[PDB]
């Protein structure tokens, strides 16, 4: 189902249709504060976020781009920066050439460029330097920053109608003729498809998923997908997953960004954990192993089975490092942990590995499997630690080198 | 795009194309323990549990449920049970009619009732007693515990096609089939179709979307969406939110279960919250109110903004059961919470009302945006107690009955 699209190469990272989908993230710390932005760039990219992008708002950020790079280099880190520009974007990256440089893409937003005519102006010389440099650009269109010409423009062409579309509708057909009328603007100029990236974000899930395929339609690029502004905690997460979902499963987007608000003193990489996640839950990409376990019922004892398939997800955790060092695929493991007879033996065996505890009626005996067939029988104390070395025998020999 | 289908009364509430999609759960405390198992069904229908679930496993689940029924109508909750039936169903409910008049609805098990000839006869009782008493009835397929006479039947068809199915795709095909036909039955039966609601559920996501396709064409029944053994943590709520959204846009899906598995101690309401916040991620219900907030980044203090943002979460949240009593519509409420100037006056033009913080490089006031246009701009300290007193008086004005 994937869309095809040419391939945009960020710093070393493959983005479309050709590619795995590629998880990214922003940078939160002040830019200027080189000590900072290092640690977190370094911190994001070790849990998984592939492209890093920092804001470039005002001169000191541009002055301490370089140092960043120099001392993500010194340590062969080679993530690849993306610099967030809006306003001022084109004067920083004239003023500031060995920043230009450093970065591996700019960020440009078709409603940040100025008022009127200047708009173009700067559009011109953004894309010149991107040009000149052979840098790749994404063109982001946000809803939050909706150039206002346009979407007058698009107000008028509305009323013109037979049928008037409502308001809402008028803003998000804007929001696609913003990003799609500067990607075909760019091409103009000459900057090729193997150097554009294209994105038009809502903050309403539905909407998202109308603006996307209506950008996969318009144009050939390598879309950059994300719900901008997700908010805080479970409904963050929640709607990132379902506003994504649909376009993912319908072969739309080539790299994802979640945008969650942290929860004061929350690290910014469960982001990261977020993107990764909902990539994995549809099959797309795999970065660790996964635990599939039963909500529990009255069918079995709720303390000892919750804490077991917990204790089962922390030792994932705890040998993934290695493993991921000595085991080739083990990214793809799927371990169940049940509560009872009903559903534990059936969908243990849909695992590469999994235990089905007794619930109520059931001798006091827990069978394993593996590979779709009875593996042994436990009993006693100790089942956790049993399964753990039975899952650990198993991740050896099946992802043996 | 809602599927049409007849209406299912589960009690007083309405499952069906002409009604709200409901949420519901199931409990863990183990039935018997008339004391826990009641307060848990209390809990989780405060929290928004439009019906709840509870096993019925043994005969000293079945001897407690009209006791537990009984305490709930003596608080006047009117929350409709569910009865989860596997191996013995058929036994129980005629061995304990109380029970079986008790309960709201009976969940079957194409897979849990029994071997061979048996199963006919096992599925014939409960759905004749059903029939009886007026009871609706799902019949719920779940490839935990899938029909192996069906796999089998379904793998010797693929076997002969000319270009054979994997067998993970005929698991799926059997699943369906299961559900197909076991519904089939029951309306031949004379179970009329006001009775008869299905479910077959996968745990992984990509396939319960094709499944549910298959269910949503191939049957007129109300549908009962979740996916199973979603597991722990965020992994849990991610893939449910991954999984259930694509069908919920298109139309797909009457009511909604979400099976995470608890952390240890954490509540059995994370659920029900779940739950709420996919449907309402998507426009299809409304339950409180939202807050729209931007991840934050360099170009903001992240502190103060994330500080604001979760102030503005918590206050709306104590202030809902009050504001739920007064004020019709405030389920619909949305709040933005922004860091700077790029997309805070732009989003907060798209909720009712909406605060925009100064970032790097502003002067230091803050905007105020409801309806779409400025409210007032806020400076110096305590802008969150006069912010949340600007949304307490729109609250007042704009929903006011
Ligand atoms: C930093 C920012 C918005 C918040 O990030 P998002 O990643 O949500 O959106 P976008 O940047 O438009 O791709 C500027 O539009
Ligand atoms: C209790 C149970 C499974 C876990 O609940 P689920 O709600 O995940 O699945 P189902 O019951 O099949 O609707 C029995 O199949
Ligand atoms: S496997 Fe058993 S304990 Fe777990 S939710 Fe299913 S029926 Fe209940
Ligand atoms: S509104 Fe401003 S502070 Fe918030 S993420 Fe967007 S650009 Fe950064």
């Amino acid at each position: 189902m994937r869309r095809p699209t040419p391939t945009v190469y960020v710093g070393r990272v493959p983005i479309g249709g050709a590619h795995p989908i590629a998880v990214q993230s922003m940078t939160n710390t002040p830019t200027r504060d080189v000590e900072a932005t290092t640690a977190q760039v370094l911190e994001l990219h070790r849990a998984g976020s592939e492209i890093v992008r920092l804001t470039v708002n005002d001169e000191e950020a541009a002055k301490a781009v370089p140092e960043i790079k120099r001392r993500l280099l010194a340590e062969g880190a080679e993530v690849p920066l993306v610099g967030d520009f809006h306003f001022n974007g084109h004067l920083l990256l004239r003023k500031y050439p060995k920043m230009a440089e450093a970065l591996d893409k700019f960020r440009i937003n078709p409603g940040t460029l100025g008022r009127g005519r200047h708009k173009d102006e700067h559009f011109a010389e953004m894309i010149r330097i991107a040009m000149d440099l052979g840098k790749p650009v994404r063109i982001g269109a946000n809803w939050g920053s909706l150039d206002p010409a346009l979407l007058t423009e698009l107000m008028d062409r509305n009323a013109r109608r037979p049928e008037p579309k409502s308001a809402h509708e008028v803003v998000l057909e804007a929001l696609v003729e913003s990003a799609v009328r500067a990607y075909e603007a760019a091409l103009e100029m000459g900057l090729g498809e193997d150097k554009l990236v294209l994105s038009a974000k809502v903050s309403k899930a539905r909407d998202l998923v109308w603006v996307y395929r209506e950008l996969a339609r318009r144009t050939q690029a390598p879309l950059h997908l994300g719900l901008t502004e997700a908010g805080m905690g479970v409904k963050g997460i929640v709607a990132s997953a379902a506003a994504l979902a649909p376009l993912l499963l319908e072969g739309i987007g080539d790299t994802i960004r979640v945008s969650l608000t942290p929860a004061p003193g929350e690290p910014r990489t469960k982001e990261v954990e977020v993107a990764q996640e909902i990539l994995q839950a549809l099959g797309l990409r795999a970065f660790a192993p996964e635990v599939t376990s039963c909500p529990g019922c009255g069918r079995t004892t709720s303390t000892f089975f919750q804490e077991l398939a917990e204790e089962v997800s922390r030792r994932l955790k705890e040998r993934l490092p290695e493993w991921r060092a000595r085991y080739p695929g083990v990214e793809e493991l799927k371990v169940a942990v049940m509560g009872c007879v009903v559903n534990g033996p059936g969908e243990s065996k849909h695992a590469h590995i999994g235990i089905s505890l007794p619930g109520a009626g059931e001798e006091p005996k827990a069978p394993v499997y593996a590979d779709g067939k009875l593996l042994t029988i436990l009993k006693g104390e100790g089942i956790a630690e049993e399964f753990l070395r039975l899952v650990e025998d198993y991740v050896k020999t099946r992802f043996a080198p």
